[PDB]
């Protein structure tokens, strides 16, 4: 809880990439991204949370399902 920042950031999506808002500091609140006309199969965003001993994003590994 000191100097924040403490998750790490997530892969760039397939077909897609992440992006940051301001920081990657505890309490911050990115967003993710896909190529046009791919549905974020997931939240389309992130929380950086710490699950105990280490600090993660709440959000799962964001997919593109490609949509007609």
């Amino acid at each position: 809880e000191a100097e924040a920042k403490s998750c790490k950031t997530p892969p760039d999506p397939v077909n897609g990439m992440v992006h940051v808002i301001t920081d990657i500091q505890v309490g911050s609140r990115i967003t993710y991204s896909c190529t046009t006309g791919h549905r974020l199969i997931g939240h389309s965003s992130a929380e950086c949370i710490l699950s105990g001993n280490t600090a993660h994003w709440s959000t799962k590994p964001p997919i593109c399902q490609r949509i007609p």
